[PDB]
């Protein structure tokens, strides 16, 4: 019932997204957990692409949706490098 978070070359993590207030908190925390602090909080500054798995297995950008809908549909979360993105 928790949400897996994956990042290439790191040990995966698992989180209850309902613990979070919204996207800023979620990002800060994930930056902490993956030793990547500072690099997710500003999605305009940050190279990484914070992304999630959705019904019909559709990969979507985190933060487009209002928080409530995201919480209700998110199946897992990935942090993607620019290269991973270019390899999709």
């Amino acid at each position: 019932t928790y949400t897996a978070v994956q990042k290439r070359g790191s040990v995966g993590r698992s989180i209850d997204v309902n613990r979070y207030r919204g996207y800023d908190e979620l990002r800060h925390d994930l930056a902490r957990m993956f030793g990547i602090e500072g690099q997710l909080e500003d999605p305009q500054t940050s190279d990484w692409k914070l992304v999630y798995v959705a019904h019909e297995n559709a990969i979507l950008l985190v933060g487009d949706d209002p928080w409530e809908e995201f919480v209700n549909c998110v199946q897992s979360i990935k942090i993607l490098s620019s290269a991973e993105v270019q390899q999709m």
